[PDB]
């Protein structure tokens, strides 16, 4: 039929757009379906910026984690007393708290910058706004909302200087071209206290799962990553090779919003739903760059890569999650069922079952076909 | 009138049933009443299985705690890399995480098995499904939802072997008869790492409250029981003797779903509700085996046993809960009011009040009448 | 137009009232607006009692923090096994758990007592009831909801003694006049274990922010204040001098319900809202004694005092909150933006911007005008 778990990149709507770039926000997941109530406070944003461009300073009333999907950026985060600028490469993530100003430079000369954000609103479930201190074609300065006298006392200056220096619309919108020299100066302080936390490499150590057909890196809510711990969340980076298949599996407790960063493939997701009688229903999707889908906890999925597929996953309800497989040797929960219980449940004997299950001696990722 | 806090066992609906057993699920508590919004993510399940039967392997997209209400079971829990089987007797509880496969054997020869489950959905508030890897009359294997080619690559075998060994409906449903010998072999590994946590005896130590008329055991969210701590929940086992009355009391912060495992009795629950004017309303219930009722925090209740009454309680919002009484010597909050404040609030003097309150020198449970 | 963030004290409704005092409860914040869903479980109560009066014993099915806005009280908290009485002065807060009985004496001879409460319901989001063990004109004893036989067994006495001593309506309502001598005796045990936690002085140490124009004390969720830690909440006390202006600022993650305890002023709050196009909208309010308003996270606000203004703030989502300013020297996030990024976003050069920003060498609070 159709698939509530699949949001093609056409379901994103641009919030700000121009020659320089565009910030698109995926619709609220519970506008879709009541199945995604638990996911309503998580909005996905994708930013694309051209070379030598900057997304201008803003803060949001939402807690953010930002990931570089493609290219090189310098991201700067500021609070009331401090600032930190980080050179980020693809696969590096950075948390940006609510109310902290940030801006994003595309460091690269010829490559576009693609960035994925998960945004967690603080005031109203599933809704947030960006607050820009400068004016532009797309939006006014929030300082304009203050009265003339309030502004005059605040800055200790007349309304005329303030407006001309700060308030005026200055036009190309919220993503702007930057000179070669200016990019040099914006990058000067960059790194390759105060809740301004350092970036993390999603691919930092060994992958949890690795074979000739596929790779899975994961950062868990850990003593190692207290921020993830505070948010009960994990960050996952999957690489499936062209012609490979990630075996049927599921996450035991985590719900995962998956973004497709590069490549093409085919999603299989199995659910149990009410017609009283409960039926297995299969859901499929032709995955493409920019797409998003939702992997609910405990629901089987398998993914087939028609080209090299790169998937970034934001997990919710992460703590103690187990990614459990249904085939192959490693992490195979069916293997773990007692023989005698295999005999009673399946049509084959326990011996047949165990024999058939051991046919597949590879784990996790295999050759499609 | 009628009672929103009381769910007679007729309000359970069978999800799977047969000669062997039946799994009944109590309706969603907020389908009832908006008073139970805080309880919407908790569904109660009761399983009854006959001797020498097994509930077949399944996982659910819900976090579970299971309690033995009557009889002897062997419960096995499995994840991707591990398995543990436990002989459980009445009063023993076991947590089964989301996405972990389990199955339930009735160890006993002639006695039925009664099991109570509280299920906490992960994907959609108040709704969950069971996922069976084998097919049957009642439900299909979720492997059927995968494509032929996906299955063939996964198991490294043709569709024909897979379907015949695994996929085929093999019929008597999800609870099956088991041979005397097979029960021996399923019990072989049983006990009388990996988030597979051991069972707990609800009645393990001394009871918190004990007297000739009644008993109350409780397991609290504790350093001793970190799982309970993580879930902010407690598990309570009450025994009220025939002809006894549990004194008017309430839990200070916890909301408790109470299941009646054995016996008969009479529930009194007092609420304050809006007609502006606030009025005391009394709610009553003839308690019987299988019944469920809801004890909201801070609402007075008293229970009268017409036969020996056994009650199992699942507490939510447990941490720092106080079960506070309104009569008797122990835990009597009215006693604790200053004399002078007693004098000002009640019609009697402070002296009379204190005199009348000390008439009852027993605590918690007394003789009804 | 009109202002959803502003609740004038006329929006409070009295729940109990009389010559002695009145308890008014502010309406549910989400009856207002869907913007305040995250604030639905927080109800504000204001109590005013005349000299030598007592609010009678009650418990609620809500967790409470109580603050003295004006005057002197003795507040007593009781559970099943213990009692503690505290002399509270203005600026002192006290937590009262759900289900714990409390009562409030106005210690003072000629001064009225004003008390602010934030109430966090436990059973049903945004709704709670008070449970009085004594009867009165305004409400019945909850003991009346128990049957005659239940009561007789409980207290070990006949229905006649019980009713006359305890049950009878004894009339002036829930706030009562108290003799000079009785106030002496109710104060005897007062202080100037068991989850009965001591009061805290909101103004206890140094203020976080201090200058000739203004003061801000804050108690944070801290190892120092584990209760606040458990609730993820902070308590804030602001003093703005007559003719002063608190500079444009916002809280990075916290949402704050602010109560006006004394004085008059003018609130400016800036939001971003949808007309697609996002626009700055300004919201204003003439603040007066008793008023409440809501400061959502990340939304700019400035406050102007026309007389000496005292504001008490209940923060939600507190942990790691940053109160960030937009002008002045201290805590100015705009200062923190890189010069080159200032140059690109604002109309003025980076130099002008930085020059104009340094015009204001005071921090936080300045002279209005
Ligand atoms: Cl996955
Ligand atoms: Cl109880
Ligand atoms: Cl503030």
């Amino acid at each position: 039929r159709n698939n509530p778990f699949y949001f093609p990149s056409r379901r994103f709507s641009t919030r700000y757009g121009n020659q320089n770039g565009r910030i698109r926000v995926l619709q609220r997941f519970d506008q879709r379906s009541r199945q995604f109530q638990n996911l309503q406070n998580h909005r996905i944003v994708q930013i694309e910026a051209k070379p030598n461009t900057l997304v201008l300073p803003k803060h949001a009333d939402a807690d953010n984690i930002l990931v570089i999907q493609q290219g090189q950026a310098t991201v700067t985060v500021a609070n009331g007393n401090n600032r930190k600028s980080f050179n980020l490469d693809e696969g590096h993530a950075l948390r940006i708290p609510s109310g902290f100003i940030s801006y994003i430079l595309n460091r690269h000369d010829n490559q576009n910058l693609r960035v994925a954000k998960i945004s967690m609103p603080v005031n109203t479930p599933g809704q947030f706004e960006d607050f820009f201190p400068a004016s532009s074609r797309d939006q006014s300065s929030y300082l304009q909302g203050f009265s003339r006298n309030t502004l005059e006392a605040a800055f200790n200056a007349e309304f005329n200087e303030i407006r001309r220096v700060l308030l005026e619309e200055n036009n190309e919108g919220v993503i702007v071209k930057v000179s070669k020299e200016h990019v040099e100066e914006l990058t000067k302080h960059a790194k390759s206290e105060g809740d301004i936390t350092n970036p993390i490499n999603l691919r930092e150590g060994e992958p949890d799962l690795s074979n000739n057909f596929g790779k899975l890196f994961e950062v868990k809510p850990d003593k190692k990553n207290p921020q993830l711990q505070d948010l009960d969340m994990m960050l996952t980076c999957v690489e499936i090779k062209e012609g490979a298949l990630m075996l049927p599996h599921f996450n035991s407790k985590a719900m995962v919003i998956v973004v497709v960063n590069k490549g093409t493939g085919n999603l299989e997701l199995v659910a149990v739903r009410k017609e009283s009688n409960r039926e297995v229903r299969r859901y499929t999707a032709r995955l493409k760059e920019g797409d998003v889908f939702i992997m609910p906890a405990a629901h089987p999925v398998a993914i087939n890569a028609s080209s090299e597929l790169h998937l970034l996953g934001f997990g919710i309800n992460a703590e103690n999650n187990h990614r459990i497989f249904l085939a192959g040797d490693k992490d195979n929960v069916i293997d773990q069922i007692e023989k005698q219980a295999k005999d009673l449940a399946f049509p084959g004997s326990g011996e047949q079952v165990e024999k058939l299950i051991k046919n597949q001696k590879e784990s996790h990722f295999v050759s499609a076909r």
